[PDB]
């Protein structure tokens, strides 16, 4: 297609392709004093507003236009439903910016009808680290989509991240667009087998029965890495040296500070899990997993799919396998009906005999206003939520 917005932005054209010796931004020596100090004019009876997701009303507001306008599957049987706290946690991060919050109302009924996000976090790509603005739940109201809104809203932000002389961003879409710097496929292995038969999600056929297929899936209840236990306060130095040592390895992944690793890891129920496994009182092996549920459209029996995240896992002490079947076993443990996890990091190598399955898609992940040679999914050590 045209791109007629992207193409007018620091981004790489559909054509671009950069050998290992590039990468560098499209634009430097950008300069804050330049920045536009106006907001973006938006259309006749809508307004900006700045959301405090630290109000509970605000950020209901926001849970409400995600729960009903946020991203479905390509069929339009599942919608995302990200938790009032889910969302509190993600905006909230260490060095956040409230003013990276922001929301657009339709001025006559004062509901909020679109919103978009940004956090601060260091990226390293390619071993050059970079401050960036990492961009997150961008979403327009569905009786306003195709109207040019989704590229004020991304002009807004660009501009108030700018502001804090920050010219690079990290984020990531299901969708094409110009262009990717990597690619992943998703994965889901089934834990409620039954479940995902009766809302459509797996099959069954001739020969696998209703009766098979629940055994094909049947887990042991019991721990390969038998310490392994919810992470506690005292963990996050252990964790931050674990994790920080494992991401070095990878093209693109976040520099977490002590300070992040106790936001993004420390465990909140319904929202994120992280078990380690201590020994001598030092972290030897870690499991991560988010809860991020979909709302199910019209299915008689169930609204919500319950559905764990593979986040980030780390192995010292057994095989990257015994580490993922045991990340299964914690999702199953908690109740989640799917275990999901993209073909990032190791993970791909655990897939066939762990049972995934290959989904219906891909995630890619972009950088804006950045250079650089594109790579394999495995390369890649970074999920965003
Ligand atoms: C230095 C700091 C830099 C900061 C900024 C970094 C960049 C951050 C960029 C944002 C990253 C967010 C990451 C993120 O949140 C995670 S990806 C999830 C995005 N949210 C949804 O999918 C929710 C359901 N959909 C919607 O709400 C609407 O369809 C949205 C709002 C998606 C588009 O609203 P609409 O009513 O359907 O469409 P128009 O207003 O008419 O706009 C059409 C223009 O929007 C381009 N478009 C469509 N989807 C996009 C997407 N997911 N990223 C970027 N661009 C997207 C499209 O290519 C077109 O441009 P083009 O004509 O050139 O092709
Ligand atoms: C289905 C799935 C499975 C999985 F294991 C990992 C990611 C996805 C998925 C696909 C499309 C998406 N669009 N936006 C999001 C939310 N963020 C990552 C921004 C998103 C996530
Ligand atoms: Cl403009
Ligand atoms: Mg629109």
């Amino acid at each position: 297609i045209d791109y007629k917005f992207w193409y007018t932005q620091p981004v790489p054209k559909i054509n671009d392709e950069f050998n290992e010796s590039v990468n560098e931004p499209f634009i430097s020596d950008n300069k804050v004093e330049d920045v536009r100090k106006d907001e973006y004019k938006l259309p006749p009876g809508y307004s900006w507003y700045v959301c405090d997701v630290k109000d509970e009303k605000d950020r209901s507001e926001i849970y409400t236009l995600l729960t009903d306008n946020y991203v479905e599957d390509d069929d339009n049987i599942f919608r995302f439903n990200y938790s009032a706290e889910f969302l509190l946690w993600a905006l909230t991060s260490p060095n956040y910016l409230k003013t990276w919050h922001i929301g657009v109302k339709y001025d006559a009924s004062n509901k909020l009808i679109g919103f978009i996000s940004a956090i601060p976090t260091d990226i390293c790509i390619h071993k050059r680290t970079i401050k960036m603005a990492e961009v997150n739940f961008l979403c327009v109201h569905k009786t306003l989509r195709s109207k040019r809104l989704a590229p004020v809203l991304i002009k807004e932000i660009t501009r108030r991240i700018n502001l804090e002389n920050i010219w690079q961003a990290i984020y990531t879409a299901g969708v094409y667009l110009p262009k990717p710097v990597s690619d992943a496929r998703y994965y889901h292995r089934s834990i409620n087998v039954k479940k995902l038969i009766e809302i459509g999600f797996s099959s069954l056929n001739s020969r696998l029965t209703m009766s098979r297929a629940i055994k094909l899936y049947r887990v042991e209840d019991t721990l390969n890495i038998k310490n392994m236990r919810l992470m506690k306060k005292k963990d996050v130095e252990g964790v931050h040296k674990l994790l920080g040592s494992y991401l070095e390895q990878f093209n693109l992944y976040a520099v977490f500070t002590k300070e992040e690793i106790a936001h993004w890891f420390l465990p909140i129920e319904n929202v994120i899990y992280t078990y380690v496994n201590e020994e001598n009182g030092k972290i030897k092996d870690m499991i991560s997993f988010y809860s991020l549920p979909s709302q199910i459209l019209g299915n008689d029996k169930y609204s919500t799919l319950n559905a764990a995240y593979s986040f980030y896992n780390v192995t010292t002490t057994a095989t990257f396998k015994q580490l993922m079947q045991d990340a299964i076993l914690l999702a199953k443990r908690n109740n989640f009906d799917v275990f999901n996890a993209l073909e990032v990091m190791q993970n791909k190598s655990v897939f066939e005999d762990l049972k995934f399955g290959e989904g219906d898609g891909s995630l890619k992940y972009y950088l804006y206003n950045w250079k650089c040679a594109s790579f394999a999914p495995a390369h890649v050590g970074i999920v965003l939520l």
